[PDB]
């Protein structure tokens, strides 16, 4: 069966409690040290607000957890712990609970994140280039710590633009990948789901998360965001089989023996795979060049296993004006 080509047996060569997050016992802190200034967001799983350290002034964002749900908040909390100063993965300041009702919490370090839908439409070649790249640096960092994402998507990716910092934020989907081990397909947003999960296979690896930054970058060098815009999780399989083509996709379903869900004989038609090139007009030409389609054509692969890794993509030459800047 599938493996990943990369960190494959990285916890397995690490000690048990690195990834036996149920048997995790976080240490909870006093929430109370907390002022909520403004809220954030939600999610099916949390709000997020704005609150102040009351202790040092600090600015934080704090995430307070629908508490039913224990072995996913282990799961969560110890992923992050792991990895714990890495580059461009959003810091863990602390685990607290309200001392009262004992409802968890998580708090993270501030990001003065830039709306990325207006931020996509203004970014330069350059700018593509570099917060790729510094993207590329949080995936290669988790995936070396055995940990996949899941759920890479501009929502989970906050950039000040005026700083110039990127995070990668949002682990509660995450997971310790193993070798051989069947996993769930409903994580990743439609958009950014790869492939492998819209065709309900399960031995996946930090591949997918590959798929998905792949979205991101056609996204922002064609200015078509999301760039694979399904309306449901079929018809998603189907936007990217009119550009990557079906004959394609049989050849990766033959490989993995997949097994294909008969409602999509109605639905998938005919396909030849696309130029890239046919994406470019005028209103995105100023960010493509030919490096930029050779990235983006061995990162948008159906055969998971042949996507470049996040260091393969980090050593593309796409990424060297970046790397040289950065010297
Ligand atoms: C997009 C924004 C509104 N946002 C959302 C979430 C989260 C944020 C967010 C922001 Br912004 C910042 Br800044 C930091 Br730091 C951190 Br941490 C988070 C975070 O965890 C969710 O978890 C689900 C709903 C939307
Ligand atoms: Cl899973
Ligand atoms: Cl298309």
């Amino acid at each position: 069966g599938s493996r990943a080509r990369v960190y494959a047996e990285v916890n397995s060569l690490r000690s048990r409690e690195y990834w036996d997050y149920e048997a995790h016992v976080p240490s909870w802190g006093n929430q109370d040290d907390y002022q909520l200034v403004r809220k954030l967001g939600r999610g099916k799983y949390s709000e997020v607000f704005e609150a102040i350290n009351i202790t040092n002034n600090e600015r934080v964002v704090v995430k307070i957890l629908k508490p039913v749900k224990k072995k996913k908040i282990k799961r969560e909390v110890k992923i992050l712990e792991n990895l714990r100063g890495g580059t461009n993965i959003i810091k863990l300041i602390d685990t607290v609970k309200d001392p009262v009702s004992k409802t968890p919490a998580l708090v993270f370090e501030y990001i003065n994140n830039t709306d990325f839908k207006q931020l996509y439409q203004i970014l330069t070649d350059f700018d593509i280039r570099f917060y790729m790249y510094e993207l590329l640096k949080a995936l290669d960092y988790c995936h070396s710590k055995g940990i996949m994402h899941r759920d890479v998507k501009p929502h989970n990716v906050m950039i000040d633009h005026q700083q110039k910092k990127l995070r990668l934020i949002d682990w509660g989907l995450a997971e310790f990948y193993h070798p051989a081990q069947e996993y769930n397909v409903r994580v990743a947003s439609r958009y950014f789901k790869g492939p492998e999960l819209l065709v309900d296979y399960q031995m996946y690896d930090y591949s997918l998360d590959m798929w998905s930054l792949g979205c991101m970058l056609a996204s922002m060098i064609f200015r078509r965001e999301p760039f694979f815009h399904g309306q449901d999780n079929y018809d998603q399989l189907v936007r990217i089989a009119k550009v990557l083509g079906t004959e394609e996709l049989y050849g990766y379903l033959k490989k993995y023996h997949i097994d294909l869900d008969p409602h999509f004989n109605d639905i998938l038609g005919q396909h030849s795979r696309k130029r890239w090139e046919n994406f470019i007009h005028s209103e995105n030409r100023h960010l493509v060049s030919p490096e930029a389609l050779d990235l983006l054509d061995k990162l948008l692969r159906y055969d998971h296993q042949q996507r470049l890794t996040a260091k393969e993509a980090m050593e593309h030459p796409y990424f060297y004006p970046v790397v040289k800047e950065q010297s």
